[PDB]
């Protein structure tokens, strides 16, 4: 139960039980960006090992009520995925994570 970047492959991100589905459709779903490109992701509690980068904006937000920031891998600087984070007190979770799959080892 172990999960990692896929470039400089020794670091782990997260594991396998921080997974949890916020689709409610699944775990794994898939989103398109402002651009139309298709972004396959994994909803995850807790993941380490992540410089954030910017600050967290909600334009075109995947999960509406939360903003997302970018996050990167700290060895390789290799894009893992986004940090979402909720707007008020009241909704939860507060905070996860958006993971692209073909991003972390293995790809599931
Ligand atoms: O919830 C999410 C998570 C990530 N993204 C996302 C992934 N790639 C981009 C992206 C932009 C905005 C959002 N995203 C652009 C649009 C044009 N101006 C620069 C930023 C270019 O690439 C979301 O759209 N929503
Ligand atoms: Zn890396």
């Amino acid at each position: 139960t172990s999960l990692s970047c896929k470039q400089c492959q020794e670091t782990e991100i997260t594991t396998k039980n921080e997974i949890f589905s916020l689709s409610l459709s699944g775990p794994m779903a898939a989103y398109v960006n402002p651009h139309g490109y298709v972004h396959e992701t994994l909803t995850v509690y807790k993941a380490s090992n992540l410089n954030l980068i910017g600050r967290p904006s909600t334009e075109h937000s995947w999960f509406p009520g939360y903003a997302w920031t970018v996050a990167q891998c700290k060895i390789c600087a290799s894009h893992i995925g986004w940090k979402f984070t909720a707007t008020k007190k009241d909704m939860s979770p507060q905070k996860f994570w958006g993971l692209t799959r073909s991003a972390l080892l293995p790809t599931i």
